[PDB]
């Protein structure tokens, strides 16, 4: 019953109402790594905040040991944090910064580490589950489609102590996971993604994901990534 094998695709579009895509990407199933990063600022700003994040933390080296390379991304995304804020603080601007959702595995084990209004979900047994809770205002407003939503409580470059939320995940055969930015959930409900996700090919599942999207007038940059686990 252990996890032999971990295929993955991404897919990324601008959407129907922005012209900048400052969503990003990192598909690193090679060094056990998936990365979606949601921009803020607009063009030299978000996108160079979301590719700061990518570019950092596919540089990292994987470590054998989960905890060791999840404690290393965290080492990453501090460092990513402070030279944005330094940045920010020199240029003067209000906007400067990108939530971040990242799933690492190794074998039978896997860690989501998470910033933001990002999700990661997993489907199994044909279940669709939220393992991420976005840090936004209305979800601690519920925690106690709202106006409210653009508020993000955590992110990179938002504070100067980033804090990472954290989740451990045992990881099955036949096991699949749902890296996206919120202009994906903004424009599907959980019940649509888990009739999307809930086919064989991660490629046509992500194009499928963010034609969904395309489909419903995509009014934020939409990016999806899928894991699929053997
Ligand atoms: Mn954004
Ligand atoms: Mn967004």
């Amino acid at each position: 019953n252990s996890v032999s094998y971990y295929r993955s695709a991404s897919y990324s579009h601008v959407g129907m109402v922005r012209k900048v895509n400052e969503d990003a990407s990192l598909d690193a199933p090679e060094a056990g790594l998936w990365v979606v990063a949601d921009g803020m600022g607009g063009h030299a700003a978000g996108d160079f905040v979301s590719s700061l994040i990518v570019d950092t933390l596919r540089r990292i080296p994987a470590a054998s040991s989960l905890p060791a390379y999840v404690g290393a991304l965290r080492t990453g995304l501090a460092q990513v944090n402070e030279r944005v804020r330094q940045e920010a603080g020199l240029r003067g601007v209000s906007v400067m910064g990108s939530t971040l959702v990242l799933l690492a595995a190794r074998g039978n084990q896997a860690s989501c580490l998470w910033a933001g209004d990002s999700r990661l979900y997993r489907l199994r047994g044909g279940v669709l589950e939220a393992i991420s809770r976005d840090h936004s205002y209305v979800q601690e407003l519920l925690d106690n489609h709202h106006p409210r939503a653009n508020v993000v409580t955590r992110a990179v470059g938002v504070h100067e102590q980033l804090e990472l939320s954290e989740a451990a995940l045992h990881v099955l055969p036949g096991d699949s996971f749902l890296l996206c930015s919120d202009g994906l959930n903004k424009t599907a409900d959980d019940s649509e993604l888990r009739d999307v996700l809930s086919h064989s090919d991660p490629y046509a599942v992500v194009r499928s994901l963010v034609h969904l999207g395309l489909t419903r007038g995509a009014p934020d940059n939409i990016t999806a990534l899928v894991v699929r686990a053997f």
